[PDB]
DNA sequence: TTATTTGTATCGATCACTATAAATTT
DNA sequence: AAATTTATAGTGATCGATACAAATAA
């Protein structure tokens, strides 16, 4: 029939950084809409909804910059050295201007109202699946010999877990590059 | 001179300080809010002036109640590093009581939102960067007692362990137990100079 | 009488979300 | 045409914030 004005992957991509940056409550479909450059009724065929429309924004996000992750990890020769190049290109991503500050998963919806705790919850199992690539990457280092066999895997993925999503919050505030690599630098003499 | 007043207006700050604790600055629904603080709207703004307001006296209010502890833990140490620790252990503790919502209101409340509501998403940040001269402060008085280094980055120092603690409210938040936050203290405190 | 607070009822704006029909197709 | 996406123009509900008058003090 009639053809199809936007190019979808495109409109998800606008919907996805209005989100990085003003949240899911906090991204009204005015603001969305006009990102996207669409109309609401075109929004809600493709999308469903305004939850629906995050859930692939976040699918979206995530793919284009939660897979970048578990590369750096298993491409470095050792445990100690995944953690610290993800957490280097971390901060890289988190301070160059081609996308928001921080990630939108520690910063999209951390409270709210009682309506959108579906979403809140999502974001919430996100943040233990960088705590799982942490302790993934560790299982290899203790059975590749780089990590001692009575290392607290699960403390050692929850510590640096806790300073990337610290990072979130610093790159928001604005902190300067250098300092949060300086950051990073500090966290990796906790190494066992 | 007038009708009185038929509310605790320390009690109603309170129980405003508790809604945006869980929902935040723009999820607090003036509905809930006012509910709450078992009020009605036209008093609230009598009192507080306008949401905003009520939220600047909400956050002045958990910075003196809830906040007054760091401070302290940290002066009442005998070196910058028991101080750090003390105040993590300490944030770790209340981050993870029955008593409390999880999590710190000036990391949680607002990290993004509409454009409407910068002046309370500046207000925060401005308050993150107080616990990151916070530590400062401590560490300028451990090089003085010598405990710490003449030379010793506080900066760098003092806001390595403002990331950690930012992130242990988002631990808290997600309901991460209790003993596995006093562990990543401690792991945390190893990267000490 | 005056002054301040109270509950009620409502404000204009905006929220997420659609009915409806014209526009553009094979 | 028959199919499908478009844009206009709204829906009721809820947002933050009030006009008003009964109530209650000095």
């Amino acid at each position: 029939g009639r053809p199809r004005a936007f190019d979808r992957d495109t409109a998800l991509q606008r919907a996805m950084d209005v989100f990085w940056v003003r949240g899911y409550e906090g991204a009204s479909l005015a603001a969305l809409t006009e990102a996207m450059e669409i109309r609401p009724p075109s929004l809600y065929a493709a999308f469903g909804s305004k939850e629906g429309l995050f859930r692939e924004a976040l699918a979206h996000y995530l793919g284009q910059h939660g897979r970048y992750r578990r590369d750096v990890l298993d491409g470095a020769p050792s445990a100690r050295e995944g953690v610290a190049e993800l957490l280097r290109e971390t901060v890289a991503r988190f301070t160059s201007d081609e996308f928001p500050r921080g990630s939108l998963v520690v910063l999209a919806a951390l409270t709210g109202t009682p309506e959108s705790e579906a979403v809140r919850d999502a974001l919430s199992a996100e943040r233990g699946e960088s705590i799982r690539l942490f302790r993934e990457r560790m299982r290899r280092g203790i059975a590749d010999g780089d990590l001692a066999a009575d290392t607290d895997m699960e403390e050692l993925a929850t510590f640096y877990a806790t300073v990337l999503f610290g990072l979130s919050v610093q790159a928001k505030d604005r902190v300067p590059r250098e300092r949060l690599l300086a950051v990073v630098e500090r966290a990796l003499r906790a190494w066992p």
